[PDB]
């Protein structure tokens, strides 16, 4: 059980989105973009992605790994550059303050889910 527990990243996941819900850094990022409503976002965005959308991923069980988790967050904010290049913009700086949130507290998650992995292999 406890030490090198290779679940334990679900409920940190869960924890660490609930906290990304309560920033208001993350108010942009929480729908995914009205499709409907902003018509050339497919033009320039090739997969879409929310916190909305990964924490229902998450819950339905279709996460492998925190990896699988960190590379929907990352699209996150790699489509928030690509849509909201300008330095100078709001959102721009939203996006980029919740960014380097989001990669702080994950790292500890990635680390002892990867050093589980490894102890489990060895033995
Ligand atoms: C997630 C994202 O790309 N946002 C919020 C930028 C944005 C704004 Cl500020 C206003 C209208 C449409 C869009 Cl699409
Ligand atoms: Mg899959």
């Amino acid at each position: 059980s406890m030490s090198y527990d290779i679940q334990a990243w679900k409920k940190q996941c869960e924890e660490l989105l609930n906290l990304i819900f309560q920033c208001e850094d993350s108010e942009p990022f929480r729908q995914p973009v009205d499709l409907l409503e902003y018509p050339d976002y497919r033009d320039i965005i090739d997969t879409p992605m929310d916190f909305a959308t990964v924490r229902e991923t998450l819950e339905a069980g279709n996460y492998e790994s925190p990896m699988e988790l960190c590379k929907d967050v990352r699209l996150i904010f790699s489509n928030s550059k690509a849509y909201t290049p300008s330095k100078r913009s709001r959102i721009y700086s939203m996006s980029l303050r919740l960014s380097a949130f989001f990669e702080e507290h994950i790292s500890s998650v990635l680390s002892d889910y990867k050093s589980a992995l490894r102890f489990h292999k060895r033995n």
